RNA sequence: CAUGGUUGUCGUCAGCUCGUGUCGUGAGAUGUUGGGUUAAGUCCCGCAACGAGCGCAACCCUUGAUUUUAGUUGCCAGCAU
């Protein structure tokens, strides 16, 4: 499967490439068919105590497919920018999680009208920002069980908060990215449209088969 | 030039900070920079930061038009004197 140039390789990623091509890299599948057996199963044995499950599509390619699967498989994601503190700054990431609550509580339980213009002008301004980040993760009450990357090259924080955290992190690699920072790597191509969708599948229906 | 309280002053200038997070051995930084815009760190997009406080703004008084209430010590149109 395809690759990136040979202009902006990753040599950490020698165990990986396998006959090139004009320009661009081409990977090796069996590899990738063993590191994915890993990944599913580990995905099944990690989320069959109903753990929390995050997503990350941060990449243009992958917000639609990642959002899809999220969608199909109630748990939780994040498309738009990652704000530095997910996890770490949890604390006040879940005050914002509070406020958000608050506010669609306030629009249709609790009174809707306090001001004379500020609800359309502000409130759902401010509603519309809110769920341009927090997505899917607003009904996550704890940290993840593991996490799930498109591409640590694009998403380091991410990466890198998860490490610090120790959560278990996983995720596809390109031949520029770095999978010594991954525990449980999957080497591929992460901007074609097809095949972050046809991976993505394949780990939600890790953790559907044991949600149940 | 021991102090309180009161006061000018930079300057009604738009700036000064902080909790948590992160980078840095560290002091420090980040946030608070950037692109725009605004009288204004005003507001939007973006960003390892997310948010908050003091300030800004607004709530106050006054002036600028008008409705209802009340018409004397004010007013005098329609009226006589
Ligand atoms: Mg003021």
């Amino acid at each position: 499967h395809f690759g990136h140039q040979t202009r902006r390789w990753n040599p950490k990623m020698k165990k990986y490439i396998f006959t090139e091509r004009n320009g661009i890299y081409i990977i090796d599948l069996q590899k990738t068919v063993k590191k994915v057996d890993e990944a599913f199963n580990f995905m099944r044995e990690v989320a069959s105590d109903n753990g929390t499950i995050l997503f990350v599509g941060t990449k243009k390619q992958a917000q639609e497919s990642v959002r899809d699967e999220a969608i199909r498989s109630g748990q939780y994601f994040v498309n738009h920018r990652w704000l530095g503190g997910t996890l770490t700054n949890f604390e006040t990431i879940q005050k914002r999680i509070q406020h958000l609550k608050k506010i669609e509580r306030m629009e249709a339980d609790g009174t809707f009208e306090v001001l004379p213009k500020k609800e359309v002008v502000l409130l759902k301004k401010e509603q519309e920002k809110l769920e341009r980040f927090l997505g899917g993760i607003k009904d996550m009450k704890g940290l993840p069980d593991a996490l799930f990357i498109v591409d640590p090259r694009k998403e380091r924080i991410a990466v890198a908060e998860a490490r610090k955290l120790h959560i278990p992190i996983i995720g596809i690699v390109d031949t520029n990215c770095d999978p010594d920072e991954i525990d449980y790597v999957i080497p591929a191509n992460d901007d074609a449209i097809r095949a972050v969708k046809l991976l993505t599948a394949k780990m939600a229906d890790a953790i559907i088969e044991v949600n149940q």
